[PDB]
């Protein structure tokens, strides 16, 4: 196995439960186990978590922003620092992102050719479109990289949900022959493209069919987890996923909690990301089976429990809820550093219930036993 | 008090009880309350303690290690730097030792001028004598300056013993003399001369009245806690610290543990200086008024209790002997930062409650109960 070749980008599914799949993706900087949770990845540095203990936590693939790579250090500079993975130390696949999202989210002009912005940390001008966005995430030596899409706000008129899908259709099609025009690129990475339409049945139709028959190695369900609540994310995803090509892999950008993602794989997505294990665990919350909590609470200043009993990371195997919360009440980086490993592995834990759950024909039990639990919030 | 002129060095006893004594030793950086212990500086870098968190252990005053310093950056660049305050981050007074110990325990030349040795650290070679080692104090720019002396090995012959001691009379005499020949460093810093003698009670007379003869401005016993053992460093303590000059202190110097110091100044001494909370601290073991602990031991491991249940110290204040008990198990260097910090107060509060029982005249008893709880272990 080892010895073996590696496929540029294959996927497989080993098992299905209603519309959950669980299988691995194949490519050449190894095997995605999924329905599969992306950590996002920083750089290198003292200031975050070592590639070692994020790949200890049970991660197959990390994120990459691109909009943040490009400001800094830039992608010219990633590029000549031999790339993405040897910038972050991680030598196993990478997502990167389009760097369109974080355009609109964090602008000098705009129009069908692209966008152009200035940088907030320099005041720099720079330029993004399909072709360009594609480039950069070649710079970068990306995995797989994003189609460059429009993103249509929250909420959005049906009018200007219209514009924006089909504006971001000629965009996947420009996206698709750039990816195509680059041999390197073409042959060791993937390349997906984003569903939009909003929250209206018939614009997701049209964008499936206009993605399915441009075609793309994976399909990301885009415009969701911009505020519109679970309830509604639920609705969207019942009719948006089945939309989709069966046979290749589901993305849900973004996404999410614990409970947004068992209710997602439930709805058949594969693919996750998020930077909340990474924000709560600074902020010093710790996702449990029973729900968050504030390690700050007094009630954990004396408890001898790791911060989840059923937990097996690192941390939990070691550290109590009540060293936790003295080192996160003094303000030692440790403490953030100890809460977001653990975040991040409770996270994989939990894809890895997911997973099991599936090939075992015992999902949808697992995800009302999760809910039931998580929700009773007994901590 | 602030706005009032501060002498060169004024000791001022308040209050005896016995051979003990207690004061106040004015100088021009600040007041040195006594009894007094020193704890052992190094260089202000991240890898010791702050030094606003020594001052707020208790310390008044902090002992500098000649020796290293003229290795490691050497006193020329000291000086260049500010002085030993400036590269210390310490504004208060500093004693530095004469360099001539660590010649012995850590050699070109030896004779009566003084040695010459090569250092381990690059092969340089370096030469300490009477005047010398008065010259590189100060340029180290150190408050209370020692006098450069022979030290006599343990055991030692009677004959070893007159013949060091005789030797470090004439360099006592040496020192003076460079001392006085600088304006600058008679006005504003002071000199302690040091006995001699082993553990003969001629030659420790001898000894005393040679250095009472040449006047100083305090007296240390040297020749003490060189692998003796406790009963009779006692017995040397017994006999020699009368022959000293009763008007001004006395220095006990590298003792030591708790309870040595405890019997020390029941005995007359007034200072001390040992690296030992700070060793322990690194290696794990904790000073409590119920004996010393290792804190690595599995009975910590789920103890809330600070690391003793009446010391006054800020980490005592936090931080529980299972939390340290962790951060040491791990290697985390906060682990010995904690310990170091609580070593050096629960000494601080030694001497605080030494100073109190003298002053409210029950010294005696605060000994006996001391020994009767420190030596039980019920910890
Ligand atoms: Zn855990
Ligand atoms: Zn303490």
């Amino acid at each position: 196995a080892q010895e073996t070749d590696r496929p540029r980008f294959s996927f497989s599914i080993a098992a299905r439960e209603g519309k959950a799949r669980t299988g691995t993706i194949e490519m050449k900087r190894g095997v995605i186990r999924t329905p599969a949770f992306m950590p996002v990845g920083t750089a290198a540095t003292v200031k975050a978590l070592k590639p070692e203990t994020v790949r200890a936590t049970g991660a197959d693939i990390i994120l990459g922003n691109t909009y943040h790579l490009m400001l800094r250090p830039g992608a010219e500079r990633i590029a000549k620092l031999g790339g993405l993975h040897s910038f972050m130390g991680w030598d196993r696949p990478i997502l990167t992102d389009s760097g369109g999202y974080q355009v609109m989210s964090l602008l000098t002009k705009q129009s069908e050719e692209g966008v152009t912005f200035k940088s907030h940390l320099d005041g720099s001008r720079h330029m993004l479109s399909p072709e360009r966005s594609i480039e950069i995430q070649h710079l970068l030596g990306s995995d797989i990289v994003m189609a460059f899409d429009e993103s249509t706000p929250y909420p959005a008129t049906p009018s200007r949900a219209a514009s924006s899908m089909e504006r971001s259709m000629r965009w996947a099609k420009r996206s698709r022959d750039a990816f195509d025009s680059r041999k390197e690129q073409a042959e060791n990475a993937a390349l997906f493209g984003i569903q939009q339409g909003s929250v209206f049945e018939n614009l997701r139709q049209q964008s499936a069919d206009a993605l399915a028959e441009i075609g793309f190695d994976g399909y990301a369900v885009g415009g969701l987890a911009v505020g519109e609540g679970q309830d509604e994310m639920f609705r969207v995803l019942d009719f948006s996923v089945p939309m989709l090509p069966d046979d290749k892999p589901h993305y849900l950008m973004g996404v999410g909690k614990p409970d947004d993602i068992v209710g997602a794989v439930e709805r058949g997505i594969d693919m996750f990301d998020s930077v909340l294990p990474t924000r709560s665990g600074r902020n010093g919350q710790a996702f449990t089976w029973d729900g968050p909590i504030n390690i700050r609470n007094a009630r954990f200043s004396e408890d001898l429990k790791p911060l989840d009993s059923e937990c097996h990371c690192a941390v939990c195997q070691k550290w109590s809820r009540a060293c936790i919360h003295a080192l996160i009440r003094a303000g030692e980086i440790l403490g953030a550093m100890l809460m977001t490993e653990h975040n991040i592995a409770f996270y994989q834990q939990l894809m890895q219930k997911i997973r099991d759950s599936i090939s075992e024909g015992r999902f949808s039990q697992f995800a009302q036993d999760f809910r039931a639990r998580y929700f009773a919030r007994n901590s």
